[PDB]
C-alpha cells in the first residue's frame, strides 16, 4: 500500500462515502499490474458484519462483461461468428422483423430498440420466445444503440447453445474457472452465504430477484480480489495461457461502433486516453448512458486499443459498482459498493485515482 495510493484513494473515497451514504464499500487500485485494496463499513448493518476482502457484491450490468468475453471466446473457439443472424442459433424466431438481425447487433444494443428489460411477465422459455416474436422494432439493425438487457441478455443466452453447456456452466468451467476466479457466482453457494452482502435501497436490505436472462445481463456477485484479477486479466489478456480466453478477451475489447465519444466493445464500453473526465463523467449519467442514441459502424472494428478507458458501471436495486482501466498504463480500479448511487460519481471517483496515479 505505497502511501501515494492510501493518499489519493482515501481522500477520494472518504468523503465519496460520507456524502452518498454508502453503508460498505470495497475499492480495488491495480497499479503497476499489482492490486491494493481497501475496505469500508458494512456488508451486514443488522448482524455487524464488515466489508472485507472476501465480501461478496452483486456486480449489476458489470456482469455483462463476462458476458462478452464468454461470448468472444466462443467466437475463438470457431462455435459462433458475430456475423451470423440471430435465427442461426434460434430457427424458432421466424418473425420477420428477425431478417438481418446478427449476434453483433445483440451485443452491442444495436437491433434496432430491442426494450432495456425483459418484462416481468416473462418466466417461461416459451414466454421469451412469444417476447422476442411479438417485438417491433423502431429502427433498422445497426442504425441506433439503446442499452439494453433484453439484447445483450440474448446473446449471451445464444451464444453457449453450440457448446451445449448452459450459460453459467460456459461461464464457470471457460471464464471463472480458467481465471481462478474462485468466489465469483452466477447463483451463490450455501457455504458462501455468509460472505454474501446485503444491498441496501431506501435503508431496507435486499438481494437481486430471480428474472429472464437475469444470469448473462445482471446477474453475477464477486469479491474485490476476483474482481481485481478480473481487470489485471483485461488489462494484460496475454499473460492468459488459454487461447480462445486470451483471444475472446481482445474481442470484448475491439471497437464495432462509435456513438460520440464512446466505443462499444462486448459488453465493455472504450474511450481514447487520454479522455476528458467530463466526458467518461457526463456520459456515465443514465439519461445519457440508458438514451437512444444513433451509431456510426467501425468498418471492420478496430482491435483493442491499447490507449483506452475501459469501463462498465452496474448497479443493482441495492448495490453500484464500477470498473476501469487503462491497458497502456497497466492501471485499474474496482469499486463495489451495495448501495446504488449515481454513476457520475463513481465515475468522478475513479478518474481522480487514476488520472493522480496515471
Ligand atoms: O435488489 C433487488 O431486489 C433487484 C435489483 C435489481 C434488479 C435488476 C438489476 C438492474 N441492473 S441492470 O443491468 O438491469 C441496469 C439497467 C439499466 S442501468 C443498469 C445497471 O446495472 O447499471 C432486480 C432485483
Amino acid at each position: 500500500a505505497p502511501q501515494q495510493i492510501n493518499d489519493i484513494v482515501h481522500r477520494t473515497i472518504t468523503p465519496l462515502i460520507e456524502q452518498q451514504k454508502i453503508p460498505g464499500m470495497a475499492v480495488a487500485v491495480i497499479y503497476q499490474g499489482k492490486p491494493y485494496y481497501f475496505t469500508w463499513g458494512y456488508a451486514d448493518i443488522a448482524k455487524k458484519q464488515p466489508v472485507t476482502q472476501q465480501t461478496l457484491f452483486e456486480l449489476g450490468s458489470v456482469s455483462k462483461t463476462f458476458t462478452g468475453v464468454l461470448g468472444g471466446d466462443a467466437i475463438a473457439r470457431g462455435e459462433i461468428k458475430l456475423s451470423d443472424p440471430t435465427t442461426k442459433y434460434w430457427p424458432e424466431l421466424t418473425a420477420k422483423q428477425w431478417n438481418g438481425i446478427t449476434l453483433l447487433h445483440l451485443a452491442t444494443y444495436t437491433a434496432g430498440g430491442l426494450p432495456l428489460q425483459v418484462p416481468d411477465e416473462v418466466k417461461s422459455s416459451s414466454d421469451l420466445l412469444r417476447f422476442y416474436q411479438n417485438w417491433q422494432p423502431a429502427w433498422a439493425p445497426g442504425t441506433q444503440r439503446l442499452y439494453a438487457n433484453s439484447s445483450i441478455g440474448l446473446f449471451g443466452a445464444l451464444a453457449v447453445k453450440p457448446s451445449g453447456l448452459s450459460f453459467e456452466q460456459a461461464m464457470q468451467t471457460r471464464v471463472f474457472q480458467p481465471l481462478k476466479l474462485n468466489h465469483t457466482w452466477i447463483n451463490v453457494p450455501p457455504a458462501e452465504e455468509k460472505n454474501y452482502a446485503w444491498g441496501y435501497r431506501e435503508g431496507k436490505a435486499v438481494h437481486v430477484s430471480p428474472g429472464a436472462l437475469d444470469a448473462e445481463a445482471y446477474g453475477v456477485k464477486s469479491t474485490i480480489e476476483d474482481m481485481a484479477r478480473w481487470v489485471q486479466s483485461n488489462l494484460k489478456p496475454l499473460d492468459i495461457n488459454e487461447k480462445t480466453l486470451q483471444q475472446g478477451i481482445q474481442l470484448a475489447q475491439s471497437r464495432y461502433w462509435q456513438t460520440g465519444d464512446m466505443y462499444q466493445g462486448l459488453g465493455w464500453e472504450m474511450l481514447d486516453w487520454p479522455v476528458n473526465p467530463d466526458s467518461i463523467i457526463n456520459g456515465s449519467d443514465n439519461k445519457i448512458a440508458l438514451a437512444a442514441r444513433p451509431v456510426k459502424a467501425i468498418t471492420p472494428p478496430t482491435p483493442a486499443v491499447r490507449a483506452s478507458w475501459v469501463h462498465k458501471t452496474g448497479a443493482t436495486g441495492g448495490f453500484g459498482s464500477y470498473v476501469a482501466f487503462i491497458p497502456e498504463k497497466e492501471l485499474g480500479i474496482v469499486m463495489l459498493a451495495n448501495k446504488n448511487y449515481p454513476n457520475p460519481a463513481r465515475v468522478d471517483a475513479a478518474w481522480q485515482i487514476l488520472n493522480a496515479l496515471q
